[PDB]
């Protein structure tokens, strides 16, 4: 946990969603495949409500690309206070703000209801009112009296509750932790790397705990969820790249049980 200090926001992001990794133009790659589930999941109309909240953001945006038109309130979190702040950079686009245009382009393209990618990102910043601070190890996430509307229609989680936990124990808890801010019959996307044991982000090193897409599955049960959809990418050779040893990542469509 305490290594989580030394994280830094700009190799993070250099290391996961800049070439060849972020180099979307390639459909077989892990950003446009990340960004397909995430669409195609959306599309079915079968997720949908007033609000949203982004467990472990990071300084990251493209995660809600395809979700920001299906929830008018929209928050987003993050442990960290270099995230929510770099976060805060793109939301005012302010200066120094990474350049997601190419996951917005991609998204627009994927989702194909011929829309800009300016209006992606301008609906994006419109309606995401809130960044929080927020600890998956707390059995209130959020805190006790947190701006964010509770419960949640929906949550949506991506490289968090694995990438914050030492072993299997502390994911399903952490897991358990976030599900209480999800109203009964809401809805969980959770993506995540699979058997992954640690991955780098500048002075930091994380260790973290080798999941399989079995074990993912059995936790959502355990917490409570029905999975609706669980599906696995194989990363190529071509996208292993030392900053970490991810074999896969997994998409999770889990809905909270009424
Ligand atoms: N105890 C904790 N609770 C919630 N988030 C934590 C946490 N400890 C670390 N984190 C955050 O977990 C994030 C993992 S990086 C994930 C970034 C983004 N969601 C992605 O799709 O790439 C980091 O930003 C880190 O600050
Ligand atoms: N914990 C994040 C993990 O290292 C990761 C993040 C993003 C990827 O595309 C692949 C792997």
């Amino acid at each position: 946990a305490s290594a989580y200090q030394r994280f830094e926001p700009r190799a993070y992001l250099r290391n996961n969603y800049a070439p060849p990794r972020g180099d979307l133009c390639n459909p077989n790659g892990v950003g446009p495949w990340k960004l397909r589930c995430l669409a195609q999941t959306f599309a079915t109309g079968e997720v949908s409500g007033r609000t949203l909240i982004d467990i472990g953001s990071g300084p990251t945006v493209y995660q809600l690309l395809s979700a920001c038109s299906h929830f008018e309130d929209i928050t987003m979190t993050d442990f960290l206070e270099v995230n929510r702040q770099e976060l805060g950079r793109w939301l005012q686009e302010e200066p120094g703000a990474f350049n997601w245009s190419m996951y917005s382009q991609h998204a627009c393209l994927i989702e194909g209801k011929g829309e800009c990618w300016q209006d992606k990102e301008r609906q994006l910043r419109a309606r995401v009112k809130r960044v929080l601070p927020i600890d998956v190890h707390q059995p209130q996430p959020l805190g006790a009296g947190s701006p964010a509307p509770l419960p949640a229609d929906a949550l949506v989680s991506a490289f968090c509750l694995q990438a914050v936990s030492p072993d299997l124990a502390s994911f399903q808890r952490a897991l358990d932790h976030i599900t209480t801010l999800l109203r009964p019959g809401g809805h969980l996307l959770l993506i995540g790397a699979l058997e992954e044991s640690w991955y780098l982000a500048g002075e930091a090193r994380l260790t973290v705990v080798p999941v399989s897409e079995e074990e993912v599955r059995e936790a959502l049960v355990r917490s409570g969820y029905k999975v609706r959809d669980l599906r696995t990418y194989i990363m190529p050779a071509h996208l292993q790249t030392g900053v970490d040893d991810v074999k896969g990542v997994f998409f999770a469509w889990a809905q909270k049980v009424g």
